[PDB]
């Protein structure tokens, strides 16, 4: 009964979603920190990073490109 619903949806459904990108992972902080809790993320959220930039040192400077 919607045969062309669906059709033209799927094509605006795309770009109707622009929004829920950034609601999405706003929702999800606004929501977790709602709660009374007395927790500690942001010291394994420094480590991280360490571990980000001692892997990408390895692989961009090995791996070398110019005429293969």
């Amino acid at each position: 009964s919607g045969i062309v619903q669906q059709q033209n949806n799927l094509l605006r459904a795309i770009e109707a979603q622009q929004h829920l990108l950034q609601l999405t992972v706003w929702g999800i902080k606004q929501l977790q920190a709602r709660s009374g809790g007395r927790g500690g993320w942001m010291e394994w959220d420094r480590e991280i990073n360490n571990y980000t930039s001692l892997i990408h040192s390895l692989i961009e400077e090995s791996q070398n490109q110019q005429e293969k």
